[PDB]
């Protein structure tokens, strides 16, 4: 049924952001970090492009060996060669199952209002899958092994991909009924630029703030290194209930609305990040931001396919593709240039400049309320 597509879609993208995470504090033991992200976002419009020629079921189950692979490759790797082949190949899976996935479940859930709630509970995928990965890799590093994390990760992707290959059937090649508008086309359309770019700069302010925090607390609030892993929970606790909150909220609300009260709230919370002394003064505005990136990106995904919907033809592989570059433009970008600017300018210059885009940026959401058909 329709479920189990959500279903899949939801534990692709758990699995993950799981991997992406507890591949981070193991790593240890600057290319790397933003390798991942700039393969996926590389091949996301050649995804995009060929879902609508080969089908949704099979570039979304092919992200299943992708990632499988390369969560077999961490595993048993040393070199620093290997590291980054493993981290591009789950580059390459990701974008296979991010954008395969929500084409898919746009394509199942045909409806505006049940499009919404589905995403929500997709992208809830991402809050689940951040929040839960840092802990289950530490505790299962250091009491059973250091190849402990990746193999028992490896045996969750065998199983998510056994549930794939029995719900999804991806046995054979089927193209789309119709084709699919071109990908220049739709980036040439005023209301998706729009919708891509509240995504864009939502997700690029808390991937630079991420990094950049940490950075800033060891220098002004003395704090510990169980104080940097703390202070960033109340973000991805805040971005799950967003998203699973405003799945369903945001269509009574007006996507339009939703968009731009989680634009100016994203924005007034980083503006207020660098007023904080202690670490009780980081909980409320990572709260809002947190909070704000879930308002937006479950309200801003479901506008992707009906605005692909309402004025292209109904194909979702490049729109989502379009969305998933937005994303991955963030997670790119963000360590090495919030970095440089936190290094220049200082941190507090950082976090003033990214809220003032967003609030900036937020009444340009405006212009989705009536896009013309
Ligand atoms: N679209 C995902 C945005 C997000 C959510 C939680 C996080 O912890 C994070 O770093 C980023």
């Amino acid at each position: 049924s329709r479920k189990l597509i959500l279903f899949i879609v939801f534990l692709a993208l758990l699995l993950d952001n799981m991997l992406l995470t507890v591949v981070v504090p193991i790593i240890p033991s600057g290319l790397l970090f933003a390798s991942k992200a700039t393969v996926q976002l590389i091949t996301n419009p050649f995804i995009g492009l060929l879902t609508n020629r080969i089908g949704y079921p099979i570039p979304i189950f092919a992200g299943f060996c992708i990632m499988f692979v390369s969560t077999i490759m961490f595993a048993f790797s040393s070199s620093y060669a290997f590291l980054l082949i493993a981290r591009s190949l789950q580059g390459i899976g990701s974008s296979c199952s991010s954008v395969a996935g929500m084409g898919m479940l746009a394509s199942v859930y045909t409806d505006d209002e049940e499009r919404g709630n589905v995403m929500g509970i997709a992208l809830g995928g991402l809050a689940m899958g951040v929040l839960v990965g840092p802990p289950f890799g530490s505790v299962l590093y250091e009491f059973v092994g250091k190849t402990a994390p990746f193999l028992v990760l490896a045996a969750l992707v065998l199983l998510d991909g056994a549930i794939q290959l029995f719900v999804l059937q991806p046995s054979r090649v089927q193209p789309e009924s119709q084709k699919g508008t071109p990908l220049t086309t739709l980036l040439k359309d005023p209301y998706i630029l729009i919708a891509a770019g509240s995504i864009c700069f939502a997700n690029m302010g808390i991937a630079m703030l991420e990094p950049a925090l940490p950075i800033w607390m060891m220098e002004t609030m003395c704090s510990r290194k169980w104080q940097l892993g703390v202070a960033f929970l109340p973000a991805s606790i805040s971005y799950l209930i967003g998203t699973n909150i405003f799945g369903i909220l945001a269509h009574k609300m007006g996507r339009w609305l939703c968009a731009l009260l989680g634009m100016i709230i994203v924005g007034v919370s980083i503006l207020c990040i660098p007023f904080a002394k202690n670490i009780y003064g980081l909980i409320a505005p990572n709260f809002g931001v947190g909070f704000a990136i879930g308002m937006v990106d479950s309200s801003m995904m479901p506008i992707m396919g009906y605005l692909v919907d309402l004025r292209h033809v109904s194909v979702y592989g490049s729109v989502y593709a379009i969305a998933d570059v937005a994303f991955c433009m963030g997670y790119a970008i963000g360590p090495s240039a919030g970095g440089a600017i936190a290094k220049a300018i200082g941190f507090p210059w950082l976090m003033t400049i990214i809220g003032i885009i967003d609030i900036l940026f937020a009444p340009l959401c405006f212009f989705l309320r009536s896009p013309p058909a």
